[PDB]
């Protein structure tokens, strides 16, 4: 049961960039195309139903997306046999509507009859963003105004520490000492071996993973969409300089603490 990334209402449709949207919000997403009930992009004028003009979006997500130009992927054919496809896991727009492809024991599982289907993969740009949750969680978050001794006192084994780059991830691992992590695939840096115990250290672009308390290292330098993705699922304790395009808009609303 998918919910609208803007307002939280039931979302039968999705943007090309991966945001779920309700009937209303199909027409307020200027960033990229939204295929609607008639099968055409909203406001395209391909038929009577998609003739009405688009509106300008009023979510700060829409402001963030002004700096992220939509790059449309090429149409690829999804071969399906015995409920399996060669195409990677993800969400795809087809003539049967939206279709999910999930990794399983046998391979990439997809709930479609045997055949070949023209498909357009949705981008991960706005994957799992929920602005209703962001508005709630940001007010119960905290930006903490090196002072790594503070982090060691507060951090626990069940916590998760998100971090922007491979370099910042490496430096966080050295500062913590004993900690769990997965070494990023295709990295030029020399990471140490992950311990059996300790707090998890995860690369920000990997998205949200369940944890007790969550931290955002160098929050001012972090990708805006990834931050929103994180605040869609949990409150954060943000770290580093407040400022150093600019930092994400959420940090103007977020409560602060010194020391
Ligand atoms: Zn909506
Ligand atoms: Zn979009
Ligand atoms: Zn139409
Ligand atoms: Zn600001």
């Amino acid at each position: 049961s998918r919910m609208c990334g803007y307002c939280g209402a039931p979302a039968p449709y999705a943007t090309a960039c991966g945001l779920d949207v309700c009937v209303y919000h199909t027409h307020f997403h200027q960033h990229c195309p939204v295929i609607i009930w008639c099968g055409h992009p909203a406001g395209s004028g391909s038929c009577s139903e998609c003739e009405p003009p688009l509106g300008k979006g009023t979510s700060p997500l829409d402001e963030v997306l002004e700096q992220v130009p939509y790059k449309p992927p090429r149409t690829v054919i999804m071969h399906v046999e015995q409920g399996l496809t060669p195409l990677d896991p993800g969400r795809y727009q087809t003539r049967r509507g939206l279709v999910s492809v999930r990794r399983g024991i046998r391979g990439n599982e997809v709930d479609l009859p045997d055949g070949d289907y023209a498909s357009t993969a949705l981008l991960p740009t706005c994957k799992e963003i929920n602005m209703v949750a962001v508005a709630s969680n940001v007010l119960r978050s905290r930006f903490i105004i090196g002072k790594t001794h503070w982090l060691l006192q507060q951090v626990q084994d069940g916590d998760v520490i998100y971090t922007p780059t491979h370099q910042t991830m490496l430096d966080m691992i050295r500062a913590l000492g004993t900690c769990r992590f997965n070494v990023p695939a295709g990295t030029t840096l020399q990471f140490p071996a992950p311990s059996r115990t300790g707090p998890w250290v995860r690369i920000l672009a990997g998205g949200w993973c369940p944890g007790k308390n969550s931290f955002l290292d160098e929050a001012a330098y972090c990708n805006h969409l990834d931050v929103l993705r994180l605040l869609s699922k949990t409150t954060l304790t943000c770290l580093g300089d407040f400022k150093q395009d600019s930092h994400c808009y959420v940090f103007d609303i977020m409560p602060q603490t010194q020391l």
